């Protein structure tokens, strides 16, 4: 749409801890795609969709989608 | 800083009437830069930074840079 979108511009390099992840949302219409997970800290954070901990995360039963 | 950006990924097509527009974002460190403008109905529209109408338009110092 011509309305603006919430987009990553950079991954972050390391793993988040689990336990800190309370939900993540999807960027991935951006021109770099990417999972933002929400955090306890009230942190977003962009990562890699492709990487093998982001997919384990989104595929956790306890992990909420939430919106953009 | 590895948090989410606000980004345009295409431009609106028209010219916005100036009534509708309350303020205006800017988000030019996008892959696509980008003035967005906001109604009064607090909608956003993605624009064209070198458009001289949105030039004109945020210039104004009635329509305020909000961040
Ligand atoms: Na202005």
């Amino acid at each position: 749409v011509n309305t603006p979108s919430t987009c990553c511009l950079k991954y972050y390099e390391k793993v988040l801890p689990r336990r800190l992840v309370v939900g993540y949302r999807k960027a991935l219409n951006c021109h770099l795609p990417a999972i933002i997970f929400v955090t306890k800290r009230n942190r977003e954070v962009c990562t890699n969709p492709n990487d093998d901990w982001v997919q384990e995360y989104i595929k956790d039963p306890n992990l909420p989608l939430l919106p953009t």
